[PDB]
């Protein structure tokens, strides 16, 4: 009997913002780790891990949005990143790109975790339009350099922020939303790998579909009353949130979590809905949760890859 150990890392100041929320709204079985070279919000992280990288180059502050000085203060820390990662068999790296320590840092930190095993999967944002090209240039080197790192990445442009607020919405909550990504993705394995499905999934599904697979995608849907199959799998397959939606997809692990109610018609209707948006012939790894305690609640999750 396996029990994955799953470490997040936030690398730079966005990345730690994300860890240091997603530790204030609860999340158990997952090892946190807080990797920034700006010792001033660094001592602010709630990590219970906290890497300080770079100290002898930026003599404590970040890296002024140079990322050859993030990049070369992660490799100087080499091995207290390791040590950090050590025993994690999946790493979830999350990092802004276009700054200086999440650019040139997140790629190394991702390096290292591959190169000792784990299953690595980055999430990282673009930056906004309104911060400039010079920014957005930068960035885009950063997710080049994650791609080559990563077993799987997910990409964020904060630009789609904009899409799902208002004119009054507060940044913070904005932010929340786009932390969501990365959350509700961890928690969708670690409540995958914890829970003994009637069609059982586990940790070797997910290398299986992530492993070496280049963009991903990570959902979660619930709904209830009648259509509930239909609509949760529509929704966790369509974030308006990613740069990577679902058309395409040649790996699909889709898992349904129902109470005793769960028809085999409505988890054929909600594998239809993934396989139909994908529009391709895919590895589809298809599993099933019966939970009695649920009444006519049903959860749909979705990690898609391959494209
Ligand atoms: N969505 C989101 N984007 C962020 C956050 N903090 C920073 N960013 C973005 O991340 C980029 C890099 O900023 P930051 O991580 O502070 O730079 P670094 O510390 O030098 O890596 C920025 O240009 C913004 O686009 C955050 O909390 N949420
Ligand atoms: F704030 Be980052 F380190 F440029
Ligand atoms: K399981």
């Amino acid at each position: 009997s396996h029990m994955a150990t799953l470490k997040v890392i936030g690398v730079g100041g966005g990345g730690n913002n994300a860890v240091n929320r997603m530790i204030d709204h609860g999340m158990n079985n997952v090892e946190f780790i807080a990797i920034n070279t700006d010792g001033q919000a660094l001592n602010l992280s709630k990590a219970e891990s906290k890497i300080q990288i770079g100290e002898k180059l930026t003599r404590g502050l970040g890296a002024g949005a140079n990322p050859e000085i993030g990049k070369k203060a992660a490799e100087e820390s080499r091995e207290q990143i390791e040590d950090a990662i050590q025993g994690a068999d999946m790493v979830f790296v999350t990092s802004g790109m276009g700054g200086g320590t999440g650019t040139g840092a997140a790629p190394v930190v991702a390096k290292i975790a591959k190169e000792m095993g784990a299953l690595t999967v980055g999430v990282v944002t673009r930056p906004f339009s309104f911060e400039g090209r010079k920014r957005q240039t930068q960035a885009a080197a950063g997710v080049e350099a994650m791609k080559a790192a990563v077993d799987t990445l997910i990409v964020i442009p904060n630009d789609r922020l904009l899409d799902i607020v208002d004119k009054s919405t507060p940044m913070m909550e904005a932010f929340k939303e786009a932390d969501n990504v990365l959350r509700q993705g961890v928690q969708g394995i670690s409540d995958l790998i914890a829970v003994s499905g009637e069609v059982n999934l586990d940790f070797a599904d997910v290398k299986t579909i992530m492993s070496n697979q280049g963009s991903a995608l990570m959902g979660i849907g619930v709904s209830s009353g009648e259509n509930r199959a239909v609509e949760a799998a529509k929704k966790a397959i369509s974030s308006p949130l990613l740069e990577t939606s679902i058309v395409g997809a040649q790996g699909v692990l889709m898992n349904i979590t129902g109470g005793e109610s769960l028809s085999l018609f409505e988890a054929q209707e909600a594998a239809d809905i993934v396989q139909d948006a994908a529009d391709e012939d895919v590895n589809m790894i298809f599993g099933t949760v019966i939970n009695p305690e649920l009444q006519d609640e049903i959860v749909v999750t979705v990690i898609a890859t391959g494209f």
